[PDB]
DNA sequence: GATAGCGCTATC
DNA sequence: TGATAG
DNA sequence: GCTATC
């Protein structure tokens, strides 16, 4: 992750909802802000919380009384978003795991904090044509705050991976917050093979299969997009193999393939998918963090975390905002 | 739970 | 008539 | 992401 010098968020206390492996914790902390508070339902996510935050979130966020949550200045919340993803069902509301938000906003309505910072899948977006989009944006506002959403991609916050993701953030109107803005993009300079493990480390997860198929020569120069080399299988999710010297795929929670969430990189001419360590680099994570001891889960955590980075420099520019307090 | 072929979507 | 990524 | 396999 970026270092933060100055920390906007000093004083301010927060709410990690739906916490998985702390990706908001990571970012607020940074920026000076106290977590008072976490939730989690998952055994193993609850886990590696517990081995990073020598804590223990609270389960089923759907049982939690909302007079329960402690008072706070900024909830954060990434909820569920294998309903909305252009790789499911897309039945949104109408899957069980599809709802979770207004849990958000039953949250929101007692505990009126200053700000609800929210995070979901791209095509949360344009899902149902705008109108799951726009259920948000109506309830936020039922509630009096403003809303502002906005998908971003890592690969233009100095993270190589081609993360895509809408970023909700919500200002009470009380506040009069007009100053806010989404962090500026800028050129990356870190590629894969910038964040590889020596191969000396990772020689199990190394795969040969006498059906590979290359389908493009490994190029020259870095690049921050993504260069398929070649395809085994059908080529399906998990089936495509890219170059260290482009940048890296979507991480997914429970995406499928021989190379089976991470996808599959051309490494030292070793077809393999990458290694927990690496998973997390990419999706901004400290070396620092440790890693839960199951790594199917460990990809899974990682496959639905967020980047660190991405979350840093909005963190950063919600304090600027809700500093800017002229007479 | 862990593994893996898949099979349909969105964006272009 | 195509192509790639989730 | 879904889902059948063990
Ligand atoms: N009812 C519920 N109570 C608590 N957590 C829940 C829940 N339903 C789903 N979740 C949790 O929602 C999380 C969404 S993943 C969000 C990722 C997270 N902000 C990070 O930085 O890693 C999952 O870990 C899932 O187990
Ligand atoms: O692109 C959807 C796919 O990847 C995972 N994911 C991606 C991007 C964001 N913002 N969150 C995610 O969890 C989920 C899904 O499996």
């Amino acid at each position: 992750m970026i270092e933060i010098k100055d920390k906007q968020l000093t004083g301010l206390r927060f709410i990690d909802l739906f916490a998985g492996l702390g990706g908001f914790r990571l970012a607020l902390e940074s920026c000076g802000a106290e977590c008072v508070y976490s939730n989690e339902w998952d055994k193993y996510a609850q886990e590696v919380y517990e081995m990073n935050f020598g804590e223990k979130p609270e389960g089923d966020i759907t049982q939690v009384n909302e007079k329960t949550i402690p008072d706070h200045d900024i909830l954060c919340a990434g909820f569920p978003c294998q309903a909305f993803s252009i790789s499911g069902k897309q039945k949104g509301f109408e899957d069980s795991r599809g709802t979770l938000f207004f849990d958000i906003a039953r949250i929101v309505r007692e505990k009126k904090p200053k700000v609800v910072f929210m995070e979901n899948v791209k095509n949360f977006a344009s899902h149902d044509n705008g109108n799951t989009l726009e259920v948000v944006k109506n309830t936020m506002n039922e509630l009096d705050y403003s809303f502002h959403a906005k998908v971003l991609n890592a690969l233009d916050y100095g993270i190589p991976q081609k993360r895509e993701a809408i970023y909700m953030i919500c200002f009470r109107n009380d506040l009069n917050i007009q100053n806010f803005q989404f962090p500026k993009p800028f050129e990356l300079n870190t590629f894969v093979k910038d964040l590889l493990l020596p191969d000396s480390e990772v020689e199990h997860l190394v795969i040969d299969r006498k059906d590979l198929v290359m389908t493009n020569q490994e190029i020259e120069q870095t690049t921050p997009k993504t260069v398929r080399l070649g395809i085994v299988g059908k080529g399906g999710q998990g089936e495509r193999i890219y170059s260290t010297r482009g940048i890296a795929i979507t991480l997914s929670a429970y995406g499928g393939g021989i190379f089976a969430k991470t996808g599959g990189y051309l490494v030292n001419g070793k077809t393999r998918k990458l290694h927990p360590r690496e998973c997390a680099r990419v999706m901004g994570y400290p070396d620092s963090y440790k890693v839960h001891p199951s790594t199917s889960q460990a990809y899974k955590q990682f496959g639905n975390s967020v980047v660190i980075n991405v979350l840093q420099y909005i963190a950063y520019n919600i304090g600027s905002s809700l500093n800017f307090k002229p007479y």
